[PDB]
C-alpha cells in the first residue's frame, strides 16, 4: 500500500472534488473544464456526466443509490443526477455562496460548505429548509465530510483545522491534526479515520479516531492535493490539482 497508481482519465484541468460509490466507480469535478467525469472500477475510458448549465463544478459526493451532487459554485447551487438520469435537479438550498464542498448521509441529508458564507449548511431529503449547523469560529469552511453516526467533519480553511460536530450537537471539536496549513478536503472512512488534503503543505495526512498521532500518506510528485475520497476498501483516491490528474492508493 506505498504503491500510488494514476488513474486514467483524460483532458483534466485542476480537478478539485472527487467521491468514489460502493462500486467502486470514481467521480470528479474536472474544475476547469467546466464538467463533472467519471470512472467505472477497471475502466480505462471515462464518461462525462450529463449536467448542464454549470459555472465550474467544484465538490462533488455520491449516495447509496448512486445519485451524483455538485456544487455548481458560480452559479450558488447544488445539482443532483440519479443513476441512469440525463434531467439533472436543483437542490432547494437557499442564499448559497460560491459552495465548495458536498457531503451526503445515509439518510441522504446533504450538507455544503457555503464558502462565501462562512457558514456549513444541511438540507434533509425531501426538505426545503436548509438548516445552518452551530459551528463557530470558522474562517471559511472549504469541504465537508459526514460519518455513520451523522458526524460531520468540516475543514476550516482559514484556521489551519479540522472541526467536528455531532448529530445534535452544539459544541464541536477541534481534530488534533499537526502542522495544517489551509486544509481543503476531508474524508472519513468506515474505520472513522478521517483523511485530509494539506493543500497549503503538498501532503495527504489521516487521523484514527481517538489518536493525536496523524500519518503521513505515502503519495509522490504531488503539485497541490485538493480533494480526497475513501472507499469501502480504504483505498484514498486524491485530486492533484497542480498535476491534472487523480492518483490513488490501496489500503
Ligand atoms: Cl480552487
Ligand atoms: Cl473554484
Ligand atoms: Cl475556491
Ligand atoms: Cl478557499
Ligand atoms: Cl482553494
Ligand atoms: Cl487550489
Amino acid at each position: 500500500s506505498n504503491t500510488q497508481t494514476v488513474l486514467p482519465f483524460t483532458g483534466l484541468n485542476t480537478p478539485s472534488g472527487v467521491a468514489v460509490d460502493s462500486a467502486g466507480t470514481v467521480y470528479v469535478t474536472d474544475h476547469g473544464n467546466n464538467r463533472v467525469v467519471k470512472l467505472a472500477a477497471g475502466s480505462n475510458t471515462q464518461t462525462v456526466l450529463p449536467f448542464t448549465g454549470l459555472n465550474t463544478p467544484h465538490g462533488v459526493a455520491v449516495d447509496s443509490a448512486g445519485t451524483v451532487y455538485v456544487t455548481d459554485h458560480g452559479n450558488n447551487r447544488v445539482v443532483k443526477l440519479a443513476a441512469g438520469s440525463n434531467t439533472q435537479t436543483v437542490l432547494p438550498f437557499t442564499g448559497l455562496n460560491t459552495p465548495s464542498g458536498v457531503a451526503v448521509d445515509s439518510a441522504g441529508t446533504v450538507y455544503v460548505t457555503d464558502h462565501g458564507n462562512n457558514r456549513v449548511v444541511k438540507l434533509a431529503a425531501g426538505s426545503n429548509t436548509q438548516t445552518v449547523l452551530p459551528f463557530t469560529g470558522l474562517n471559511t469552511p472549504h469541504g465537508v465530510a459526514v460519518d455513520s453516526a451523522g458526524t460531520v467533519y468540516v475543514t476550516d480553511h482559514g484556521n489551519n483545522r479540522v472541526v467536528k460536530l455531532a448529530a445534535g450537537s452544539n459544541t464541536q471539536t477541534v481534530l488534533p491534526f499537526t502542522g495544517l496549513n489551509t486544509p481543503s478536503g476531508v474524508a472519513v472512512d468506515s474505520a472513522g479515520t478521517v483523511y485530509v488534503t494539506d493543500h497549503g503543505n503538498n501532503r495527504v495526512v489521516k487521523l484514527a479516531a481517538g489518536s493525536n498521532t496523524q500519518t503521513v500518506l505515502p503519495f509522490t510528485g504531488l503539485n497541490t492535493p485538493h480533494g480526497v475520497a475513501v472507499d469501502s476498501a480504504g483505498t484514498v483516491y486524491v485530486t492533484d490539482h497542480g498535476n491534472n490528474r487523480v492518483v490513488k492508493l490501496a489500503a
